[PDB]
């Protein structure tokens, strides 16, 4: 049997303001933005027990998506980080423990990404601490594949909108779509953003993506009821859950803009690393 699907487009209707949602979420296993990033890697056909290194937070969804990839593959991930607190080593981290990767911590303290390079043998693939990288941009010229399917299917023109960290998913996403995308800065603001995005390709060309402010300064991973709610919402009446980190943001900047276009969230999917973000509301 040969079967293929592409993640649905699911139509929402948000206090009056009908709108649609990629559902990334439901891409499998590893699903959402770090599934597209891996697109590169999946289609590989790399030797039997190859191994790859990567680095970043010891709680973060790149971590449990790399985790899933070594394990469904059996290849094998080493993964660089910082000295892990010691109250978290005896109590994502876990379901990349329970996956079997090999954590290497970075005891001297030393810059994190050169720590994991040194770590890198020949014959070792290196990845980019959150798969920020140049392999990740495949993925996305998928999914822009896949809207440019959809969009035509549905005779709808979008404009497409997905939060930002190190705004890579986005700008790669803008590189290959023909709808105008839109972002926002969920790590620092949007000079950091462009700065980073200009660090990850010199030559970007910013042209087909358009950065949106929020009304309000909201801060990385602190708790807001206002997110809370919206979460809820969300779980309880549409039965869909989203990340707490970025795309709860990413939503409530959305939904204050006026579109001059159908709307087209692209859903993020990382939902099980809410177990911390939880705890902290």
């Amino acid at each position: 049997n040969f079967i293929k699907t592409i993640s649905p487009i699911q139509k929402i209707n948000f206090n009056g303001f009908e709108f649609y949602i990629k559902r990334d979420d439901l891409l499998g296993e590893i699903n959402g933005n770090k599934a597209r990033k891996l697109a590169f890697y999946i289609h590989q056909r790399y030797p039997k027990n190859q191994s790859f290194v990567s680095y970043g937070g010891s709680q973060s969804n790149a971590l449990a998506a790399l985790s899933i990839f070594a394990k469904q593959r059996s290849y094998k991930l080493v993964f660089a980080c910082e000295k892990i607190s010691t109250f978290l080593k005896n109590n994502n981290y876990a379901l990349a423990l329970e996956n079997g990767v090999d954590f290497v911590e970075n005891i001297h303290s030393l810059s994190l990404k050169q720590f994991a390079l040194s770590l890198c043998k020949k014959d070792d693939v290196f990845i980019e601490q959150g798969i920020a990288n140049l392999e990740a941009q495949y993925g996305y010229m998928e999914l822009a594949q896949e809207i440019q399917m959809q969009s035509q299917s549905l005779k709808l023109d979008f404009d497409i909108f997905l939060p930002s960290g190190t705004g890579t998913s986005a700008a790669f996403l803008a590189k290959y779509s023909k709808f105008k995308v839109f972002t926002c800065a969920c790590v620092g603001d949007i000079k950091y953003l462009k700065k980073q995005i200009l660090t990850l390709d010199p030559s970007y060309d910013f042209s087909n993506l358009e950065f949106l402010t929020s009304d309000k300064k909201y801060h990385f991973a602190k708790p807001y009821k206002e997110f809370y709610e919206l979460y809820m919402d969300l779980k309880l009446k549409c039965n869909i859950e989203f990340d707490l980190l970025y795309d709860i943001l990413g939503l409530s900047i959305a939904l204050k803009q006026e579109w001059k276009k159908p709307l087209l969230y692209i859903h993020q999917g990382g939902i099980l690393g809410n177990s911390t973000m939880l705890e902290r509301y």
